[PDB]
């Protein structure tokens, strides 16, 4: 379901953050773990910076575990 804020986020946008999710983790395995990943906040977002912060937010607790 597309939401009125979701006009402001392009597709070219979109796939380079989930590319820099990617840099953050057969490639295409990876890949579609991000879009996943990705669109699950985009839609669970109400805006643009709670999409941004939930971004944020899952690269600092994936780069959390692993330092432990």
């Amino acid at each position: 379901i597309r939401k009125q804020w979701h006009e402001d986020i392009t597709q070219d946008l979109r796939n380079h953050l989930v590319h820099k999710l990617v840099q953050a983790i057969r490639m295409e395995n990876l890949v579609a773990y991000a879009r996943k990943v990705e669109g699950d906040m985009y839609e669970s977002a109400n805006n643009r910076a709670e999409y941004y912060h939930l971004l944020a937010e899952k690269i600092y607790k994936i780069q959390k575990e692993c330092e432990e």
